[PDB]
């Protein structure tokens, strides 16, 4: 059983709050500016000034911890530089077992609610249970940071808060390494691949990792700084963590083509090249494959051929489990 971060005891705190007729407020990560940050989110910063801390039970009549499962569409980045963390959470959702280690069952805004939630992370070389109160940064009634495509769903917001907690503040999550979040969700072994020097069996390596529920992410290095724009001509985001979410082979004009699926943690802004949602390539695969694989939605998720993937992206990270 996970050891308690800082000795904070989720069930004890919950039961005592319920008995005392109050909602939990977390002394270890309180609803004040120092939990937001120190510079860009510091006490005197423009961003801090516009934020008010509110519980989901203050925002909505019917807040829900999980709605239609804890899935990758639940991860929509807000106004924070934590794409790396969010790419990792989105990948985490594809492995049911590890997902629900990190996100324990039995948490609700109804029976037994007392304004406290908990999550398990691999931290300090231990599996640790981290509590948070459910006060969340908001502006004009909406979450400022991560939110779900399902507007009344809060598990991912609360998880991002717990991860901020262990790192000291939300601002502490601005800029990072996808593999660091991968490790913090698994205790696993991380490896990376230079896509410009990809081994000839990389696609098989990817297939196998996805099969076993390993976590995969990818990115495009900015080799100049940003003097060819943050976004590429074909609508990829440079210096930005994507989750790799599938790998499947289609029959394109009678010939197998290896495809790879990825997801922008923004929940929007997608590749517009071959195999993109509106591309013509889909017209030349058999309708069953097209229907299984293609989803015409601005949801941040899209396909690329593996060929185009290894040309466009520069880095692949894989976190392998037990
Ligand atoms: C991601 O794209 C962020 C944007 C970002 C924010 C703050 C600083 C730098 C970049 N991208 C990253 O965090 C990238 C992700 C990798 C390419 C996978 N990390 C990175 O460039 O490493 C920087 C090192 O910083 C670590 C400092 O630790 C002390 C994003 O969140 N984008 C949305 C804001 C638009
Ligand atoms: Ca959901
Ligand atoms: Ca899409």
């Amino acid at each position: 059983n996970a050891i308690k971060y800082l000795g904070q005891d989720y069930e004890n705190l919950r039961a005592r709050c319920l008995q005392n007729g109050v909602l939990f407020q977390d002394d270890a990560f309180p609803p004040v500016s120092h939990s937001l940050g120190f510079k860009e989110l510091g006490p005197n910063s423009s961003k801090t000034y516009g934020i008010k801390w509110k519980r989901p039970t203050e925002l909505l009549s019917n807040p829900q911890f999980i709605v239609d499962g804890a899935t990758r569409t639940d991860i929509c980045q807000g106004a924070l530089g934590d794409c790396w963390l969010l790419a990792a959470i989105a990948s985490l959702t594809l492995n049911e077992t590890i997902l629900h280690r990190v996100v324990p069952y039995g948490q609700s805004f109804q029976e037994g609610y007392a304004g406290i939630f908990h999550f398990q992370l691999w931290q300090f070389g231990e599996w640790v249970d981290v509590v948070v109160d459910d006060l969340l940064p908001t502006k004009d009634g909406k979450l400022v940071f991560v939110h779900s495509a399902q507007g009344n769903e809060f598990w991912s917001a609360l998880l991002e808060k717990a991860y901020a907690k262990v790192n000291g503040s939300y601002e502490a999550l601005s800029g990072g390494c996808t593999s660091e979040a991968f490790e913090d969700f698994t205790g696993g072994v991380t490896e990376w691949y230079d896509l410009q020097k990809a081994p000839s069996d990389l696609y098989q390596i990817i297939l196998k990792a996805l099969e076993r529920g390993s976590l995969l992410g990818c990115s495009i290095n900015i080799s100049d700084i940003r003097d060819l724009e943050a976004i590429t001509f074909k609508n990829l985001v440079r210096g930005h963590a994507y989750s790799v979410t599938d790998a499947k082979q289609v029959t394109y004009q009678g010939q197998r083509v290896n495809l790879i699926r990825m997801r922008n943690p923004w929940g929007e802004v997608e590749w517009k090249g071959p195999w993109s949602d509106n591309s013509y390539e889909w017209n030349k695969v058999d309708p069953y494959e097209r229907e299984q694989l293609r989803v015409k939605m601005e949801d941040g998720e899209f396909w690329m051929s593996f060929r185009d993937f290894i040309r466009e992206f520069t880095k692949l990270e894989i976190c392998n489990l037990t």
